[PDB]
């Protein structure tokens, strides 16, 4: 009743969540799914309430009649005065990484180099780029551009998914979810960190939160951030510092979808649930912290300060903004109003 079921993408968020449920004595239960499009589905029958998601896939989601509830806010210098809860959201930086020792690789010679992507139809990961790509080579061909890749969820037999490595025992290659070695923000710089890729398509942040000693992941320990370089659209190479007039676009947070008729609902748990295991929870770093799993970014980015409440009470269009609607659009031209289930 004032339950909500949460869906999880694969076996890791399903245990992270499982832990909240328990600790929230029940007030959130689980629905697992092996991909994001099919938690949207079990979202669509009314068999989970909610999850959180990228940018790409809220337009998905918002296609099918799933709304925007409540954002992703990380911290800023900016609004500093006005609780997380009611603050602005800022959006963040796609990007695109390089090894500094890779010399003379800039945006102008990517052709037939080797990328990491998150996964395809996500924001900073896949459509963003990809969308660039096709403009700038009139070309609906993308799956032509770089030799080789690791983009989750496209044909694992393909080029696309030549680089994923799958799972401990090399099985779910290419599977969108966190199985995949290479999948999502983390996944996709530790594919260029290995030298799996040439480049990964990420966030600004990514690059920050796996350098100079904020991991401790094995594979992340002895990463520095001047070993990397970021691709600017001019043909440039700029430090990562420097991200502010080198990124490719500003993605919007993720945020919490539902279905509308559950919205009221979902919005009211959500705000209690970080009360007690957010960033400054009645339990957070005693019992449970929601917005914590060591760096895997499970069901929510470990960056997230809170929870932001949007204003304008907008369509999922208003929240992605007609710049990033319109770039989906053209982009999914390529591959008609419609659901996609
Ligand atoms: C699970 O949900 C119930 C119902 O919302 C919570 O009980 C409320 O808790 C608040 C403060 O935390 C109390 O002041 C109210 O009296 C309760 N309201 C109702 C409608 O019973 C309960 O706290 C939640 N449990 C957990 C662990 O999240
Ligand atoms: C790129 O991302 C990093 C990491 O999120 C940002 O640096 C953080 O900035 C906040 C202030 O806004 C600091 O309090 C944190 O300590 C920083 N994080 C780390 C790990 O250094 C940086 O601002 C971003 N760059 C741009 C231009 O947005
Ligand atoms: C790729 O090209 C298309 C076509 O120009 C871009 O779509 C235009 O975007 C601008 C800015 O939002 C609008 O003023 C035009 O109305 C759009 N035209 C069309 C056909 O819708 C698209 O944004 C480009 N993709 C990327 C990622 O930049
Ligand atoms: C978080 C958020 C809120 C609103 C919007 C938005 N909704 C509609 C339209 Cl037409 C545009 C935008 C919008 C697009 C880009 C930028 S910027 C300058 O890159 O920060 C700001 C706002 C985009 N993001
Ligand atoms: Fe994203
Ligand atoms: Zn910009
Ligand atoms: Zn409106």
């Amino acid at each position: 009743y004032t339950r909500v079921v949460w869906c999880a993408v694969g076996p890791e968020e399903q245990k992270k969540c499982q832990q909240w449920s328990q600790q929230s004595g029940q007030n959130v239960t689980c629905a697992t799914a092996s991909t994001t499009d099919d938690c949207i589905v079990l979202v669509l029958k009314g068999e989970a309430d909610a999850l959180n998601l990228d940018g790409g896939y809220i337009y998905t989601a918002g296609k099918c009649g799933l709304v925007p509830v409540l954002a992703e806010n990380r911290k800023s210098s900016k609004h500093s005065s006005l609780d997380c809860v009611l603050r602005p959201t800022e959006g963040y930086l796609a990007v695109a990484v390089v090894k500094k020792a890779n010399e003379g690789l800039t945006w102008n010679s990517l052709k037939d180099k080797k990328s990491c992507h998150t996964a395809v139809d996500r924001t900073a990961g896949w459509n963003i780029p990809m969308g660039l790509i096709v403009n700038q080579t009139g070309s609906c061909a993308f799956d032509e551009f770089f030799s080789q890749s690791c983009a989750p969820g496209a044909d694992p037999k393909s080029r696309l998914c030549a680089l994923c490595a799958g799972d401990d025992q090399g099985l779910d290659k290419c599977v969108p979810n966190s199985k995949e070695k290479y999948y999502g923000y983390t996944g996709a710089f530790r594919c260029l960190a290995e030298d799996v890729g040439d480049v990964a398509f990420v966030k600004n942040d990514t690059v920050w939160e796996n350098t100079n000693g904020e991991s401790t992941a094995d594979w992340a320990k002895n990463l520095k951030r001047e070993d990397f370089r970021l691709l600017c659209l001019d043909g440039t190479r700029k430090p990562v510092t420097e991200a502010q007039s080198c990124h490719l676009a500003v993605a919007p947070n993720h945020a919490v979808v539902s279905r509308s008729d559950r919205a009221a609902h979902v919005e009211q748990v959500l705000l209690h649930q970080q009360a007690l295991f957010g960033k400054n929870g009645k339990n957070c770093p005693d019992k449970f912290c929601l917005f914590k799993s060591e760096t895997k970014n499970l069901l929510f980015n470990d960056n997230t300060e809170c929870l932001a409440k949007l204003g304008g009470r907008p369509t999922y269009e208003e929240y992605l903004g007609t710049e990033y609607v319109t770039a989906i659009a053209n982009l999914k031209k390529c591959s008609l109003e419609a659901c996609a289930f």
